[PDB]
């Protein structure tokens, strides 16, 4: 399926993933396009912060649905 990732910078970009791909393997995806080391990645989905080991099937993330991306540098 086809999500979004939203950086507070402003800009967003798609990923395409599967319901079974983890945090973690959407974290590579984000680094591929944007950069930034996994562990100083945090995504975000309906108020929780998602855990590295858990799949987007466990937090009801959908087609077309959003995850917001933080950094967390020092």
């Amino acid at each position: 399926m086809q999500i979004f990732v939203k950086t507070l910078t402003g800009k967003t970009i798609t990923l395409e993933v599967e319901p079974s791909d983890t945090i973690e393997n959407v974290k590579a995806k984000i680094q591929d396009k944007e950069g930034i080391p996994p562990d100083q990645q945090r995504l975000i989905f309906a108020g929780k912060q998602l855990e590295d080991g858990r799949t987007l099937s466990d937090y009801n993330i959908q087609k077309e649905s959003t995850l917001h991306l933080v950094l967390r540098l020092r």
